[PDB]
């Protein structure tokens, strides 16, 4: 399966999608990488990968519903299979979300139902809850809903701060991300017909 990777940042998780990939029983290949900034630590280690990199950005253009079809350009360009949203700081259309319905991948830092939104860690925090965790997901219209994929625990331990926990939650973010992923690419895992996740 040929995947495009869009980020907006360091792109920590981008690397760990990299790595694994790499990996001789890899089902998936990346083979571009989408940035909506420029500056983005993101775009070096794709290079550095020797992966095609390609920035849109929104002040080069017009709305939104044309921005995604910039990229979905890029998409038909490099002929891709699937789409991992490694923090992409970017809410996409309905009619993109739509093409790619079954076909893309978003990595959340909370037990889903649990925390939707940009903030994850300070909700988390200010909530008081002993147990968070990440989760891969499909994305579906309705932000942060999409059916979920692979989820795990981590602990928040007393006196944590969004930096700490968000420093925990990414160890295993680079776990999971990786391997849902290769479920997807593989065929083991599908949207299915009745809309929730089916494993063959
Ligand atoms: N339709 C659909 N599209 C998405 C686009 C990106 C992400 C990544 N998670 C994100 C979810 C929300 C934001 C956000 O609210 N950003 C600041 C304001 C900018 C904006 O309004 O966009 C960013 C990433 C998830 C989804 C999703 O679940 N469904
Ligand atoms: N996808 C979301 O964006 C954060 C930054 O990821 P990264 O771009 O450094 O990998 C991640 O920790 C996750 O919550």
């Amino acid at each position: 399966a040929r995947v495009a990777v869009l980020i907006s940042g360091t792109g920590s998780n981008l690397q760990a999608l990299i790595d694994s990939t790499r990996e001789p029983n890899s089902s998936a290949q990346i083979d571009i990488v989408i940035s909506n900034k420029a500056a983005v630590a993101g775009l070096d280690k794709a290079e550095r990968a020797g992966i095609p990199t390609r920035v849109i950005n929104h002040k080069l253009y017009k709305n939104r519903v044309e921005f995604d079809s910039a990229i979905d350009l890029v998409l038909e360009e490099f002929s891709i299979d699937i789409v991992c949203l490694a923090g992409f700081m970017r809410i996409l259309s309905g009619p993109f979300v739509q093409k790619w319905n079954g076909k893309m991948l978003n990595i959340h830092p909370s037990l889903l139902p649990s925390f939707k939104g940009s903030n994850a860690h300070e909700q988390a925090l200010e909530t008081g809850v002993t147990v968070t965790g990440c989760t891969v997901h499909f994305v579906a219209e309705d932000v942060d809903a999409g059916q979920i994929i692979l989820q795990e625990a981590v602990p928040v331990k007393r006196g944590d701060t969004v930096a700490t926990l968000s420093e925990r939650v990414k160890l295993a973010e680079h776990k999971i991300f990786p391997a849902a992923l290769q479920l997807v690419a593989s065929g083991t895992v599908q949207l299915g017909e009745n809309g929730k996740i089916c494993w063959v």
